[PDB]
């Protein structure tokens, strides 16, 4: 499958693409304002994620640091990123279908649209000003709005027992972005697309 990743933000982001134990394609790249990066993701990929990182410094070896979404200090991510990260999530060719969603379960850093470029399903978006409106206790100093699990590390926020409810914090994310997951057991906002669809992830879509 092909994913076109487009930075419409007025600032540079460092895109990242991983399935948790391996890079997808190159794994990461700098995207200046307006730039597009096309990646190929193997059919059958389960548990893939794409995200943006902000305020990164990398040396000539591809080693460094980002203020949001850092993946062990590498430009080319092999592992998932440090919250807060708005997440585009996908599993491809699962019994003939692709499944896509946006998640705020690991917080929010950059607004995002995740849409198919081929026919047969709709896209999803979270483009509200979550950072501006972020509750004080969830504000990340480096930028972004943390989820409550990351901040407080309780069974209720992290849904550790497999039983948890919505919270004041999850409801904040849900109010601003209804079409994104706000906590682990949120009513699913997953979209079912035809197997082997292609996609575009747009940072700062509006």
């Amino acid at each position: 499958a092909t994913f076109e990743i487009v930075n419409r933000c007025s600032y540079t982001v460092w895109a990242a693409a991983s399935k948790g134990d391996a890079a997808l394609d190159a794994g990461g790249r700098q995207l200046n304002s307006g730039e597009s990066w096309t990646i190929n993701v193997e059919p059958g990929t389960n548990g893939g994620k794409i995200w943006a990182r902000t305020d990164c410094y990398f040396d000539d070896s591809g080693s460094g640091i980002c203020k949001t979404g850092d993946c062990g200090g590498l430009l080319r991510c092999k592992r998932f990123g440090r919250p807060p990260t708005t997440l585009a999530e996908f599993s491809l060719n699962q019994y003939g279908k692709d499944y896509i969603d946006i998640s705020n379960i690991k917080g929010f850093n950059v607004p995002m649209n995740f849409s198919p470029t081929t026919r047969g399903c709709r896209g999803v978006r979270c483009a509200a000003d979550i950072v501006g409106q972020c509750p004080a206790k969830l504000k990340a100093p480096g930028g972004g709005c943390n989820d409550a699990c990351t901040v407080f590390q309780t069974s209720e926020y992290c849904c550790t027992t497999g039983k948890c409810g919505p919270t004041e914090y999850s409801r904040f994310f849900k109010r601003l972005c209804p079409d994104a997951f706000s906590y682990v057991l949120d009513k699913p906002t997953t979209v079912t697309c035809p197997g082997s669809s292609n996609y575009r992830v747009t940072f700062c879509p509006t």
